[PDB]
Formats: structure tokens, sequence, C-alpha cells
């Protein structure tokens, strides 16, 4: 079995150690014999780097380690670059979800208005990413499951086409292994799925177990009660709940949970806060926790000292890089370009659907042709999408003001503009200029 170099782009993020403790209980279906940290942000990745020093040296000294804010000794010499960078961190993602709030709009991380601002941020940050990638490890993949994947695919799709990258969601995991406990199997990989939609966007319209059986009939009577909450944290479990009333609009599919902020902004803003939002939720929680964690396990020159566990979510990420590295053909959804996939709707869209991934990327599974209702949200979704890439592109005002007048989240063209001068006032540092 060969060996693979890794770098993480984003060592500074919180997820990392998680992320690292996956990597390490995964050795045996993928050895590593480089591991990088890269960051733009250095003292805040050298706490992060500095905490993981101790526990690789605990639990695999063979691997070769170091953290770097250089992006030559970062992307020299790597097979896979893990990239989950958040361009302006949680400061930026405050305001993202504050500022539509003032206006009466829902404000969360990657829909609506914020996520809108947040792919303006992060479309220049992935550039520069798959660019120095590119540049010193020409062979490599970048494995891209930062958000908002729906504006960024689109913008690599357009100027980087070629580019070794895979775009890949968490989403559709986590409410499978809802679904698997639901009718009782003992994971998601004992399902076989049919999907198609736009990243956080998207309807399952196929679910059986290996042999076939169809486990449609027990979801939907079960989450036409309860939702995605499975007989075994607050904002999540009303989201999972929520897919009782999304689910309703398609009985016959299952629907992705970020369609609660389409088919139900009013609720959303009246069970928001405009003081505290997510933002406030995860800076005076696991933002504190994970970095006092790994400050008291560099003190200490022990990983006992803090409580950082292994992600098993992240795992979906070693069954991409593996299928990679081994050309496995495994099943999974990814954000591709459409061309032809959805027959009816159009070829230039990136569409998350099934593909076989092997060592030459995916081969995506054709959709056939798509009922009217999720083709008219998709249509309108997809347009947002487009006039936001459009605007970077062009530095165009006017594009992006279209853009965040379509959005099925934003009540009318001039509550639209008043949100867009706002977003504007709050992201000079990160967005390009708009004319
Ligand atoms: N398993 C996971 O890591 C996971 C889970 C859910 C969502 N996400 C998504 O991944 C992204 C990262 O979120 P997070 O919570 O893991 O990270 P985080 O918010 O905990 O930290 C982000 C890190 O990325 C760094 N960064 C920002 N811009 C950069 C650039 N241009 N170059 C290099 N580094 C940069 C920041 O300095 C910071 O250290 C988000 O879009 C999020 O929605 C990741
Ligand atoms: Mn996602």
């Amino acid at each position: 079995m060969k060996k693979f170099s890794v770098v993480i782009a984003g060592g500074g993020s919180t997820f990392t150690p998680g992320i690292v403790l996956m990597l390490l209980a995964n050795q045996d279906r993928f050895p590593l014999r480089s591991l990088k940290f890269y960051d733009n942000d250095g003292a805040r990745q050298e706490t992060i780097a500095e905490a993981c020093k101790v526990i690789l040296k605990e639990q695999a000294p063979e691997i070769e380690f170091s953290y770097t804010t250089d992006p030559q000794a970062a992307f020299t010499d790597v097979d896979f670059v893990m990239a989950h960078i958040r361009v302006g961190k949680y400061p930026m993602r405050e305001q993202d979800e504050k500022i539509p709030l003032r206006h009466g709009v829902l404000g969360q991380e990657t829909c609506g208005p914020g996520g809108i601002a947040y792919g303006m941020r992060s479309i220049g940050g992935v550039l520069e990413l798959v660019d120095y990638m590119e540049k010193y490890s020409p062979n490599a993949w970048m494995l891209n499951y930062s958000n908002p994947a729906a504006i960024v695919a689109e913008a690599t799709r357009r100027l980087r086409p070629n580019a070794k990258i895979l775009n890949i969601c968490d989403m559709p995991i986590g409410i499978e292994g809802r679904m698997a406990q639901i009718v009782g199997l003992k994971d998601r990989k004992q399902m076989r799925v049919r999907y198609y939609g736009l990243n956080h966007f998207g309807w399952w319209t196929s679910i059986e177990d290996l042999d076939g059986n169809d486990l449609m009939p027990k979801l939907r009577e079960y989450v036409a009660k309860y939702g995605y909450v499975p007989p075994s944290e607050a904002s999540w479990n009303d989201t999972f709940a929520k897919a009782k009333d999304v689910q309703a609009l398609d009985p016959q599919t299952m629907p992705n949970t970020y369609l609660k902020y389409y088919l139900f902004p009013d609720y959303v803003v009246a069970h928001s806060n405009p003081e505290r939002t997510r933002a406030n939720e995860v800076m005076d929680h696991r933002e504190k926790n994970v970095f006092s964690a790994c400050r008291a396990i560099i003190a200490a020159g022990k990983s006992t000292a803090g409580d950082l566990e292994i992600d098993e979510h992240a795992s979906y990420i070693v069954d991409l890089a593996t299928a990679i590295a081994f050309n496995t053909q495994e099943r999974m959804l990814l954000i591709v370009p459409n061309n032809g996939a959805i027959h009816n709707f159009d070829a230039d869209a990136m569409v998350e659907i099934p593909c076989l991934v092997g060592h030459n990327g995916p081969e995506p599974l054709t959709v056939g042709d798509i009922p009217h209702f999720q083709k008219g949200l998709m249509s309108q979704q997809v347009a947002v999408e487009k006039l936001v890439v459009d605007a970077w592109e062009q530095r165009s005002y006017h594009k992006l003001w279209q853009a965040i007048t379509l959005s099925k989240t934003v009540p009318s063209a001039s509550v639209a503009k008043a949100i867009l001068d706002d977003l504007i006032a709050a992201n000079k540092d990160y967005w390009p200029e708009l004319h």
C-alpha cells in the first residue's frame, strides 16, 4: 500500500483537530507519509498546529508534520489538498447573519444574502488555493468541502474549468445518517440512493437498501410526523424537525434541510434573534473551547489535557480521497457541471448528483427530466448563483442587486438594494470593488 501527502488548507480551523483525529483513525485505508497545515492566519494556526503536533507524536510519529503560511512550502509535494477555509472567519459570519435580519430577511451562513456575501468573500480565496496547488503540485486533487459550494463551484467551473477540484457537501451525509437510523439500518452505506439538485438545494428520489427494497414508504410515514429527528444542539434539531413541512411540498421525495430557508423564510425570520445569531453561539462555545483545549495540550504536553475527539462525520472525506487514490468507483453525491445529466435543466449549471468516483475523478450518472416544482425552484436559485459570480467577475454592483432580488428569501427589489448597500459596507476588505 502507498502512503499519501496531504495539506490542510485552513489549519487554523477549529475542525482541524477533529479531522486530524479522523485521519489517524483511518491509517488502515488511507496511510499518510506527510501532513501539512496551511493558513493565512499564522497566529491562529500556530495554536491548532502545536496542539496537533503533540497528538501526532503520540499516535503516529512516523507521519512527517509541518505548518506554514508560505504557499510554496505548503503546496509542494502533496497528493491532496483538504480545503476548509472561512474567509472573514466568524466576525464576518456574524455580519452575514445580522445585516439581512435588520431588514427583515433571514441571515444564514450559506443561504440568503448572508450566504451570497460569504460567497463573494470566498471566490477570491479559493481561486488562490487552486492556483497554489497547480503551481507547486500539478498532479494533486483538491477536496473542497468548504461553503458556500454552490457559488464557489460556479466560479471555479467558469474560471478553472479543468482544475482537479472535487466539490463535496456533508449535509446529505448527515441527513442520510439520520435516515438510516429511522429505518433501522446499521449505517448510510447500507443504502443506495438517487438525488438531484443544487448544493444545499436538492431532493432524494430513490432510497433503497443494497438488495433494492424500497425504504421510501417507511421514511415518508416517519418524516411526516417528526422530520429527520431519529428515535435516538437546539438550532440543528429544529432544522431537522422542520423537514416535516418541507417534505410535505412533494410527498414522493425527501428534501435537503436547507430548503426550509427557501420554502419557509418567514418562519426562519420569526424564530431568529438579531442580537444573538448562530455565529455568536459558535464563537462563545466551539471557537473558545477548541482554542482553550489546544493551549491546554501545548502547555501540558499531553493530548489528554484537551477533550478533542474523532470527528466521525468527516469520514466521508477519506471515502472521497480513497475513491480517487484507489480507483474504487464509490458512489457519492458531488457537485459537477450538469451537461445533460438533468436533461431538462441548464447544461452549464453546477448540480449535486450521484457520481462514481475513480482515479480520473467523477463519472456522473444520468438523472433524467425533473418536475416543474423542483425545476422552478432550482431555475430561480441557479440564476441567483450565476448572477453572483457575474457580479464578482464583471465587478458589477447591478448584477449582485439582481442576484439578491431574485432570491426566494428576499421580499422585494427595494429590500434587496438596502441589504446590498449594508453588505458592501461590511465587506469592504474582502469583496472586489463593484461599479
Ligand atoms: N468538517 C469540517 O471542517 C466542516 C464542517 C461543516 C462545514 N464546513 C465548512 O468548511 C468551511 C470552514 O469552516 P470551519 O468551521 O472548518 O473553519 P473555522 O471557521 O473553524 O476556521 C477557518 C480557518 O480558515 C482560515 N482561512 C480563511 N481564509 C483563508 C485563506 N484565504 N487561505 C487560507 N486559510 C484561510 C481562517 O484563518 C481560519 O483559521 C466553512 O465554509 C464551513 O461551512 C467544514
Ligand atoms: Mn455544504
